[PDB]
């Protein structure tokens, strides 16, 4: 799967829709980022940049310009080709080819940008600009305004109104087109093939990063080159931590390993949770809190539809959280009480869902508790957890465990699709799925 | 293989030594990096920072104050511990553990920073720092040295000189102690592994990423998480790119693939580039160019030793490409004239070694035309390589043939020792390896 | 004459009027200005935050909140009291006097800028912000909208619309009240007896500074402190720099001295240039040019009125001059030629006319060539000159003749106010003054 | 008196004797400084760049650059000549003339320096640069020690170490030669004859500021265009204030006015308080003050000498004081006590001496509490005062008394020299002189 040229176009137009006449949109590409020394990290275009260009190159601009409700034009700005660089670091597509290839009307040099933005906002009322998102972007644009603030003699104007798109295009970026959706699916069907892989490799006395190896090398092999995220392989109490990216301890008989990893396949991330037992076996606590977990998770995929909200069934959740625990003496009270006091908090410390695309935590405006009423074409994570610390005062058991099992959806027009359920999740099929493994 | 807490001990002792009375020396650790919104790169520490601490965290700064020839201290400036971050984002090292873990003598909050950096530079003569390394670093001392001018009623006293610490830490980095060469040794142990793989998995109608899988899934198994820079597996006209990192093309039978690669383990770099026939059986235009690049290698490791330079045994490199690609045609004239000339130059483009270490192109000082003197402890790599351009005016049988042969080298005593040697080279011995692979 | 307390209230309003609902306006004082060392220049306020309030302290914003089109409140931020530095630099107003002296809502603390500017924007859809004006005031604006628009999870929200507040209020300010119109009508007077004071004064022998001395003396009698723009007293070829302030030579008999000279009162520009003999009588090659500058004065004088335009007034003052300079043998050739090749350019460079108010040279929209159609209540030059370069190629007796003759005028309903008539122009009137002085 | 070509280059080969060799010096001009919109207040250069060239041009920098003990030499960057621009704003030397003119061996456009500077210190060891002094030249330094620093393929290199001159020159400037001496006695009569002016101007009813007005006359007349500060006339409670500068109150019979003002005469500070009667008699209570202040002064002037401090003389001052004010009522108790308990403070709260020299307040080492032993050729202010707050909880007819009396002087081998002795400060003499005027 992946995004034609047409919805590159399709999206280009719905930003100009939006927009006021006699106003240009500045869409900056994202800086190459220094790892150390003269070495750069492998280039990660900017989401926003890309969601309008699929183009995967530094010091490029797009400029959309709306002369009124039927004129518009595309200009990009973007590296001239030179040999010496091309031979040195790579290919350039350069200003003859970019027209054609990416579907704009105009492509100008970047090393000319100082030279000739003023020039295109020369006149217009309104620019969209996303303000402090890149400096050298805020250099460029605060330039070519000065310029024409003070070309009065030139008979040179700045528009005096400045927006910033962000909001717009993140809004429309909450809304995944079926293009997108297909490609959510593939991202999602990689992702699980990598966990799957992950569970059937997992040994006692293996590191956590060996998981991360098998993850990472599946990814590659499906033409997902790299994670939408840092790995995490959180083993034993690592599994408390929400964001455990060290990696670094042997994997042991009788814990637990908590697996959070996602591809990047065309820009789209996948984003799945996976925890079970390191031996392929659960124990009788670790059952006990994984089945809290896991039914919180069922009954969320149920649940999730048009017209209800994050919120909503985050609550349900709280409920089967805060009852599953009483039942298990790690909280002790009234059910309505400890619900009214949130004492689940020490054990579910984050929200249950979080929207997904371009960004694993994606864009787009929550509302208040994230209550905002979902509609189809959301797409977001379902994954709660229970963490218990080292040194909660529980029953002894449940100290230093960190489950979490999370699956990503579309919503749809009556309910959900779930992209990442090829991955088991029952922990009687985890373990058959281990033991088969061990045999083969 | 490791570095110990006595070598990060006598490493910031020889700084010292080195550094004026009544002075300090602020090294300051790498920022985290944004990938995305509010993803971030896997953390890299800065090299300098790294070398003298092997701490890996941000918002850190190590400060050596040196009173006299026999009195001098260390102060750690680092992240304070915060069970919600940590919780969150991973554990932190905070003060209290700090003195003893990295054996400074005192450990303060980062947070701190700016209410506690002037006292220490305060009435002392000297203060050495990287300026223009990081803009965070710049922005603190600054601030720190303005207090202290502009604090002569609190009898406060900048110091008035100001040292660039780079030059005398790269010459230190330059010269590798016994522990660190089993550090690399290891590191190419790691990288020609990786190689051998990627040599014995590829097969026509594989693309170029999926080499780059098994070489990072080799990397990873050893302990090695990531590469030292982005992979190279230029197949065909790409391995005339000399960073070509798309790694996007089918690998086609009758090409050849060209792979640099590299691991990064315990910060010290692998490097690597083997060349070699896709389908497992190198042409006799491949191996015409292949046995030129060959016996510039197989030469320069013969040659290079202490009293002897990259200059001068780049010199008998040209010598032996020149030479034979007048004997294939790929060149006309009189060897000695189109020595003169450089007439290697469009088919040989870059320089035979880089210094090796913390960084792949490491730090220390090369001379004019990397012509320093050589001397045991300096770590280097080999790489000839010779590129003939799909429009190049040649044989068509040579064109769009990229070959490099790369291996990494300490300087010894009496030679050197070749750190990559474990990784097969010899076409037949090549040939061999794949076709043994392909049996199974 | 002054600008009462309700006038400042009125222009609030009128700016508040002008506003979208649901905006803030942020208006920011001038920064102190070092002269040298820790030594300041005398404290010169904005002249868009002094419009809008009468206050004369640094560090102080003005925040206008329209709520919607019946509700709205102002909040000044403003430098706290503090006995120490008020017993060292001066009084200061203070939170508590401020709402009523300056009549606004609401006075905090400057020093709590970030912490509460960010809670007035919250909610906000538009904030009205000059930005480039100052860098602090950039800083404080950028700092307030980043932590709305990163505050989500604490339900905060940025306002996406930035508008540019200058074009409202300089076009606010290109037309003058009836108050403002008494006050630079008594700067006009001030001004005017500055001029002739210097003209009775002016002796040969005597250096260009003395006239300035002379000058400034004066406006500080009748309560002007400062010009409203650096003095230039030009005298023989120094007259021929528009803008020369060095005043440092001797005033030679022979020669003529041109004084452009304005004094600031209550924040308002006079701005007079009188063109005069250092001995007290024209010579025959002086008078010829002065004629022609008088006359294009007194023509312009007679033309400006409402439904004119500067550059349809420029056009007499053109061929006034190209006719004068024709008959002197300056320029040679037919009059409408020379006038159509520009031909006066040489000696007349500069135009005849700028706004005047709170700048000498004030703010608002001229359109292009100063075209704009001139209405009742802008205040204007009138400055014909002619300046003839020591080493034009011109009758031996013009070379070096710099004349300016400058008056104030406000526009009225049937024609215009002349403000600085009150000071001789006529060269009989001229010498007359001159010649009774020496008796004284 | 004037400072000499030969002057400006003794101290450019002085700040060279003291530089390592192998190492440049740079010294950058004072910014124009906006007053409001597009005027600019008068120029006043950098009192160090002014030291080293007499030059009163911005955009100039001076190098220094010393290859050994006997080789040194000295390149200008300087604005190049423009006809138009110096038609419109004033003419500028160029590199044409530079040379001869300022003494150096060379002069290039300023516009150039980002093309060259870095050419002038590549190779050498150490840069002597004011880093902070002003961000241009910061920006300027940073980025020609990055061309260098990045240059190694070029043969490029930084100095390594940057040392602040401003300690050296600031050192030298502390001691003033014959020529600085002879402009400081100038500067001192001038300033004297304003006060005198003053006084014999004062009357009843008059303001503050027409007293100022008098003052900046008769300092230009003289040739001293513009005051070294911002002229101080507090009348009344107003002498309470120490920079008192509104100077906008109306004088009234009974207060006494203390005028606090110096001219700026080649560069140099004047620097005189004299308080006086409004209505040219003191009152019993005034004397009561005033006798206090001018014993101080008088003792002060005695004592100042080379081998004591401004501390030592301090000391004595506040011996006389806390005397005075226990004789009054003032202060109660035993004169040793309070002493050592600083009872003087809240009626005496600054120094009572500052350098003085082309800063009023300049530059060059105290000591700890102002401790330095003072030697010939040393320029210092000498000016006790006593302030009585309207509220200080005294007898009431000392309340709203500000009294302070300061003279100028050198220190010389055998004590010191008064430079503005020449106005009065005995209070009959003030009186005869006050009395005398009004007959006127
Ligand atoms: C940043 C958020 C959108 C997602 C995060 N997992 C949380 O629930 O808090
Ligand atoms: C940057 C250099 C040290 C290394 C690079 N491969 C070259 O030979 O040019
Ligand atoms: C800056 C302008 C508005 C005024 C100037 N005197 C000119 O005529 O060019
Ligand atoms: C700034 C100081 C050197 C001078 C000031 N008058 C004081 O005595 O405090
Ligand atoms: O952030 C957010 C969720 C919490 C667990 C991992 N990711
Ligand atoms: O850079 C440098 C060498 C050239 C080939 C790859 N690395
Ligand atoms: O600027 C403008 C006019 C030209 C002469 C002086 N002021
Ligand atoms: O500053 C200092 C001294 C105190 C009075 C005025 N100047
Ligand atoms: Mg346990
Ligand atoms: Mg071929
Ligand atoms: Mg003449
Ligand atoms: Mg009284
Ligand atoms: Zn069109
Ligand atoms: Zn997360
Ligand atoms: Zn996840
Ligand atoms: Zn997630
Ligand atoms: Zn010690
Ligand atoms: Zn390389
Ligand atoms: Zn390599
Ligand atoms: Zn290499
Ligand atoms: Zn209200
Ligand atoms: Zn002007
Ligand atoms: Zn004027
Ligand atoms: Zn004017
Ligand atoms: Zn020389
Ligand atoms: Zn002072
Ligand atoms: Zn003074
Ligand atoms: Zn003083």
């Amino acid at each position: 799967s992946e995004i034609s040229r047409q919805e590159f176009q399709r999206r280009r137009q719905a930003l100009v829709e939006q927009m006021q006449p006699g106003s240009a949109a500045l869409i900056f590409a994202a800086p190459e980022v220094t790892r150390s020394a003269d070495s750069e990290y492998p280039y990660r275009q900017n989401s926003d940049f890309w969601y309008f260009t699929g183009f995967n190159e530094p010091e490029a601009v797009l400029v959309l310009i709306k002369s009124d409700d039927t004129h518009n034009h595309s200009v990009l700005f973007n590296r001239v080709r030179d040999l010496t660089a091309e031979i040195w670091f790579g290919r350039r597509l350069g200003q003859d080819a970019a027209p054609e290839k990416l579907g704009v009307d105009r492509a100008l040099a970047f090393s000319e940008i100082n030279q000739q933005l003023y020039q295109l906002l020369n006149g217009l009322d309104v620019v969209y600009h996303a303000q402090g998102e890149y400096a050298y972007a805020d250099v460029i644009v605060n330039s070519a305004l000065e310029k024409l603030r003070k070309g009065s003699r030139q008979n040179l104007t700045a528009p005096a109104t400045m927006i910033d798109w962000r909001p717009v295009v993140h809004e429309m970026r909450l809304f995944k087109s079926p293009e997108e959706i297909a490609v959510l699916r593939r991202a999602g069907e990689i992702t699980a093939m990598a966990h799957t892989r992950a569970m059937e490799k997992c040994r006692p006395g293996m590191f956590e990063y060996h998981l991360e190896g098998e993850i990472h090398h599946e990814f590659n092999r499906h033409g997902a080159r790299y994670p939408s995220y840092n790995t995490i392989v959180g083993s034993g109490e690592n599994g408390c931590i929400l964001h455990y990216t060290e990696n670094e301890c042997e994997m042991r008989d009788g814990d637990l390993v908590l697996i959070d990893a996602g591809c990047e396949y065309k820009g789209y991330a996948g984003d799945i949770t996976r925890t079970f037992p390191v031996n392929g076996k659960f124990t009788q606590a670790q059952r006990e809190i994984y089945d809290i977990v896991l039914e919180s998770l069922e009954t969320s995929l149920r649940l999730y539809r048009p017209g209800t909200s994050i919120l909503e069934v985050t609550g349900e959740v709280v409920r089967i959280m805060v009852s599953g625990l009483v039942k298990l003496g790690i909280l002790k009270g009234d059910v309505d009480e400890l619900i009214a006091q949130n004492a689940h908090r020490p054990f579910f410390m984050h929200g249950l869902s979080h929207w997904l695309g371009l960004d694993v935590h994606d864009v787009g405006v929550y509302g208040q508790d994230r209550s905002r009423i979902l509609e189809p074409g959301m797409v977001l994570t379902v994954e709660p957890g229970l963490y218990i610390a080292p040194d909660a005062e529980v029953p002894e058991q449940y100290r230093g465990i960190g489950i979490r099992i999370e699956d990503d959806i579309v919503i749809t027009e009556t309910g959900n699709e779930n992209l990442t359920a090829s991955v088991v999740k029952k922990p009687e099929e985890i373990e058959a799925l281990m033991v088969a493994a061990r045999k083969q």
